[PDB]
């Protein structure tokens, strides 16, 4: 089922204002949300409002919809409403730094659909649901999770006065819609693989372009990845951080496949910290790194993003080697 924001939770933000401070801040591709928990809501409220203008939805069914947004997350480690405000921050930097190659449908789109790309996450992964053959598995045979977070976003939009998309043609409420969709199903690690290669390859022999609605969908998709995997961008401590809470998560999971008479995958399993370190160095080399190479070829200002990407890898080198500093 799903939840609703009090009278009290969508009042509260309306009157919020971001510190003049954050402003600056807010704009580049490394700012981390971490230190301003209370102001999440209000930081993405200030987002939508900067790329998608003040007048774009109705600021009651907007805030509505946020709290509800928030209320509609789990309390896991890691896929939870601080990841979903970390994802729409490094969608909204790309967006303003690559602002005019997208319509002002898909920017709105796209800022709701990394809010709401991890909807309801259980904190167990697409091998489990699938393994085990849970009820949303048989449902949904592929892209199994990211496509009950669609199904929830949607959920959302027809609570009682939650639809922030009801003021668009019934045309454009059908495009933002797919949208949304093929960008929440692109969020699937799975497809990546795929979609990196292919935009690799049209890139390459320059047949790559913008005006080709399957392209755009594809460059639509590797942005999508990019936000997904931003905590790979940030600054090395914070970086460290967060891989804390994404194993976290993977270790609970673990610790449900060994009852039930599974040896779970080295990454999944607490008794195997030790492989961390070149768990991430081959997760760097066979996703991140080329995710951030390929997206900066195709949008060149989103270059920060590679530069700390390759930062971190050399980080989690040293950490091979034996060289880590203490970092908490
Ligand atoms: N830093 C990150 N690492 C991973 C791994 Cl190892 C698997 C799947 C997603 C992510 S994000
Ligand atoms: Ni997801
Ligand atoms: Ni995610």
């Amino acid at each position: 089922g799903t939840s609703i924001c009090t009278s009290e939770e969508w009042q509260g933000l309306m009157q919020f204002t971001l510190p003049v401070r954050l402003c600056k801040e807010i704009e580049l591709f490394h700012f981390d949300i971490g230190p301003f928990e209370n102001m999440w809501p209000g930081i993405f409220v200030y987002m939508v409002h900067r790329s998608c203008g003040t007048s774009c939805f109705e600021l009651e069914k907007l805030c509505r919809f946020i709290m509800s947004v928030k209320k509609n997350y789990r309390r896991v480690p890691y896929h939870n409403w601080k990841h979903a405000v970390t994802v729409a921050h490094c969608m909204y930097a790309i967006l303003q730094n690559n602002h005019t190659l997208f319509t002002d449908l898909e920017r709105k789109g796209l800022l709701i659909a990394c809010l709401c790309h991890d909807l309801d996450h259980r904190g167990f992964s697409n091998s489990y649901l699938q393994k085990f053959d849970h009820p949303l598995a048989a449902l949904y045979s592929t892209s199994t999770m990211e496509q009950h977070h669609f199904s929830q976003t949607v959920s959302i939009l027809q609570l009682e006065g939650h639809n922030i998309f009801s003021t668009l043609s019934s045309s454009e409420y059908e495009q933002v819609l797919e949208i949304i969709r093929k960008a929440i199903i692109a969020t699937d690690l799975a497809l990546y693989f795929g979609n990196r290669k292919q935009l690799e390859e049209m890139y390459q022999t320059g047949s790559l372009n913008l005006n080709n609605q399957s392209h755009r969908d594809r460059v639509i998709g590797l942005m999508m990845t990019a936000c997904d995997l931003c905590s790979v961008t940030k600054l090395w401590p914070v970086t460290k951080l967060t891989a804390n809470d994404i194993y976290a998560e993977f270790w609970a999971e673990g610790d449900e496949m060994k009852k039930l008479g599974i040896q779970p995958i080295p990454m999944m399993d607490r008794d195997k910290k030790d492989e961390v370190p070149q768990g991430q160095l081959g997760f760097y080399n066979a996703v991140a790194i080329p995710c951030y190479t390929t997206l900066t070829q195709i949008l060149p200002p989103t270059e920060p993003l590679l530069k700390a990407c390759r930062d971190n890898l050399s980080q989690w080198e040293k950490v091979i080697r034996g060289e880590e500093t203490a970092t908490w």
